[PDB]
């Protein structure tokens, strides 16, 4: 209940610290199933400096707005597109929803011209797609043609080519670093199908966008597709600094091939400095853009390769330890994600929590899921294997 | 720079560049910003942001204390809005809050539709023309059919039209506003909630701004005949209320409260890899500091402190109002909340001339007027200065 008298700052900070003490901390080696991790320390200073900014009213914060544009230009450069148009948004979910909005509005235009026979947009989506796509389908009344995956947990490209032939398709979704397994769809083939048929293609690189471009050849595998960016001519790409960009939440990213896409996103915001708004959110943080730009500049490709390399070393060490202890990884890892087959995977995940280890689970395969973020070290992997052995 | 490079750059260098950029921004405390519903955060919140920065309410089983603080923030807001059983979240802002209420309305309709109980192909929702643009984003993305309710001379929803519409159509939802975006006016939620209750229609109240002002408004500032009742005491289904507006909390700190936990089934989406496998929010990964700040600010201030902040904003609102009248300007209405609008046929150009002079005001949508939000950063000194620049422009 709301009381009449206020409590002192010291009293309330102490209570909040008591609650904080009940949370897990990334640095302690308990969190194995998260795509978030410890932020680069420089970002704490940046959050403080840009806390009182709002990119929903960018006319009042011209420097912070410039910084958002520069964070987006740096991501564009990274994704081989010097003319990318985008935003540093709340996360991969808003980013995906905005790509879905764009697909829907291109369709709506065709429909209102008598140039589409679809009553709802038909979009091809793999079953490995993140649940943000389910949120979009449910809200926006989108019609999904679910694409099956192959033995290697990548989208069946033959199925997509056949679907495009049999139906009037309004969009194709490809994933560059799946939530469950870190696999990469064959975006090169998907984009060929998309270009030849004039279909919008969105790439969900929320996770892999800040891993794949910095992945050393040593970790790349024969037969795996690593091409996923604007050099393939794709229309949009989701990419999240608050995942493998070590930036504070909220720092998501959405990039469109060019500024002409804005036309399918803008809504009127009459009382604001920018009367045209393309984001789903209105009032939104300015520190995400400042942090994304800062971190990419501070690290350079060199610093990010170093962090990805260490994550990959620890991923390979985890994989190696699993094989030695008679566990069955789902696949040899592509990115810094390993999944462990288990017929009783949901209960095993529960038993691991009780022992202080918090792993995730897969949805399309009966397996435990581990994301080897920078906070995971060999000592933690050793402790996890000894606890898992003890449980089995 | 604009392109990636191989080598990193020092912390000193990048912080120096960032500060050059920050210096181009306006600052709330400088008396430049007159049209924002955001202001300076209470200093205590900077410490809370830092403590809770590395949390994520999208994976609450990893951050059990942070989740408990979200629940306590929602409970404190529920109590303030006369509901000790409220179910809700500290979300990204009033937009996501409003979008969640619209999803709830749509999912109740969908349930009816499949049960052969609705004749509507899309949900029909009564929306006043003073509704915030988040409502348009909703309409556009979710294929919602809006029955646009007109406003009366006092800029409040025409309750008769609403009752007339509810009679003529199969209505799925009604939207009322407690502190309109443009003028700070309050719809007659009592009448709307009576119409809603008697017809078993979902009613959502957008109190994004007014939710943290109205409950702390001293009688001295209330006007006879004006409706101030807007909360769960009226039996409404959901209320949007934003701490990052008049709660002095850092962005993102928005709020969505539902009458009870029974509303959650109309929002849940499966999140199979996460500690909590059902998410009701639109966002997935999301700040944990919003709830911590919301709860802490409400405890730190108490009703006493928030009442003092709100009342000084009203003192400054009445001062601005007097100064306008004394200088022959025409306020659109007598202020209800801490928002004053100035009638001007040439509002678009005068707004531009004001920012050329360093004053940044807003404009209205349904009336030709400049729009001023008297947030706590606006003091008499700034109001005085604004009147001189505006008289000088004329
Ligand atoms: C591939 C992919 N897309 C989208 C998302 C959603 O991102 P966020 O949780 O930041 O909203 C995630 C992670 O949850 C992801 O794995
Ligand atoms: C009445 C009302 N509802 C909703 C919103 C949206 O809030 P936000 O910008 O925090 O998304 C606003 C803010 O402008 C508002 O004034």
């Amino acid at each position: 209940n709301m009381q009449e008298k206020g409590v002192s700052e010291k009293e309330i900070l102490e209570e909040l610290k008591k609650y904080r003490s009940l949370d897990l901390k990334y640095e302690d080696g308990n969190i194995f199933g998260s795509m978030c991790s410890n932020v680069l320390p420089i970002t704490r200073k940046i959050v403080d400096i840009f806390l009182e900014t709002n990119l929903g009213d960018p006319g009042l914060f011209k420097g912070t707005k410039l910084l958002e544009e520069k964070a987006v230009a740096l991501l564009g450069s990274l994704l081989n597109n010097k003319d990318a148009y985008g935003h540093i948004v709340s996360g991969g979910t808003e980013a995906n929803l905005m790509a879905l909005r764009c697909i829907k509005n291109i369709w709506r235009e065709k429909r209102r011209k008598g140039l589409s026979k679809n009553e709802h947009p038909k979009i091809i989506v793999p079953i490995t797609a993140h649940f943000s796509f389910e949120k979009g389908r449910e809200m926006m009344d989108l019609e999904y043609i679910y694409a099956p995956i192959k033995e290697d947990y990548t989208i069946d490209e033959k199925f997509v080519k056949d679907a495009v032939e049999d139906y009037d398709v309004d969009g194709i979704i490809g994933i560059a670093g799946t939530t469950e397994l870190g696999t990469i769809d064959n975006i090169e083939e998907l984009s060929k199908i998309a270009k030849e048929n004039n279909i919008y293609i969105h790439v969900d690189a929320a996770f892999g966008g800040l891993v794949i471009p910095f992945l050393d050849d040593k970790y790349k595998k024969k037969g795996v597709n690593y091409k996923f960016d604007f050099s393939l001519g794709v229309d949009s790409i989701t990419i999240d600094p608050h995942k493998m960009g070590h930036c504070p939440i909220p720092s998501g990213g959405i990039l469109f091939k060019d500024i002409g896409y804005k036309r399918y996103l803008d809504v009127d915001a009459p009382y604001l400095t920018e009367t045209r708004q393309a984001t789903i959110l209105g009032t939104r943080v300015g520190f995400g853009g400042a942090c994304t730009y800062a971190v990419l500049r501070y690290l350079g490709r060199e610093g990010q390769r170093k962090i990805v390399n260490e994550c990959m070393e620890n991923t390979l060490y985890l994989y190696k330890k699993l094989k030695e202890n008679n566990f069955k990884p789902v696949i040899e890892p592509i990115l810094n994600i390993v999944a462990i087959e288990d017929e009783d995977y949901k209960e095993v995940c529960k038993k691991l929590r009780d022992r202080g280890i918090y792993v995730s689970v897969c949805n399309c395969v009966k397996a435990l899921r581990i994301v080897v973020m920078p906070h995971i070290k060999r000592e933690h992997i050793d402790n996890f294997i000894e606890i898992l052995n003890s449980i089995k």
